[PDB]
DNA sequence: GCCGCCCTGGAGAATCCCGGTGCCGAGGCCGCTCAATTGGTCGTAGACAGCTCTAGCAACCGCTTAAACGCACGTACGCGCTGTCCCCCGCGTTTTAACCGCCAAGGGGATTACTTCCTAGTCTCCAGGCACGTGTCAGATATATACATCC
């Protein structure tokens, strides 16, 4: 219960300016390893993983999600909005050719 | 005469600066060592020349006709404004699991060296499949001619 609450949006701009400067991975390593192993046991059983393989998968997945979020933000801005919605992701993936 | 209180001076300890010496990152030097270099030989890939036949190109023609263009009207939709409500954001508090540091043994896989043998490259010879051209043949199409019929 303290005064001087911040306006909704300048904190998000601060995290935008912070996370666009830094280069570290934004997803924790152990949940991503568990997700990769859970996906990979469907294709083949008794699969071992190098740590650099999981790191390459994490780098590629984070780059893909960041680029998709940039296209999604462009979709949301084009619809005279500032909030991203699942239809923006759907339109971005449709124009990209993933849903086409 | 005896005892208590205020003012001022020089010596002991803390700190800054400089010199001698030991440790981390990087570069010169040395040793192995394997792949780039050099030299020679030879086969053939490609450059060059030559002839033949077909497509493209610049600039013009003529004719047709459907597409393009201009204009007027009208109305549907993009856009701006306002309300509203709801849902996402900011923040405080509590939980929880990521992260790092640990076993405990065992298998997977990357190398180094070695052996062996099966299979694919290479060469020679041959023949049949593919590409092209043509004679022939059965299905599809159009009309010639004869019969039943309405006015």
């Amino acid at each position: 219960k303290k005064p001087h609450r911040y306006r909704p949006g300048t904190v998000a701009l601060r995290e935008i300016r912070r996370y666009q400067k830094s280069t570290e991975l934004l997803i924790r390593k152990l949940p991503f390893q568990r997700l990769v192993r859970e996906i990979a046991q469907d294709f083949k059983t008794d699969l071992r993983f190098q740590s650099s393989a999981v790191m390459a998968l994490q780098e590629a997945s984070e780059a893909y999600l960041v680029a998709l979020f940039e296209d999604t933000n462009l979709c949301a801005i084009h619809a005279k909005r500032v909030t991203i919605m699942p239809k923006d992701i759907q339109l971005a993936r449709r124009i990209r050719g993933e849903r086409a």
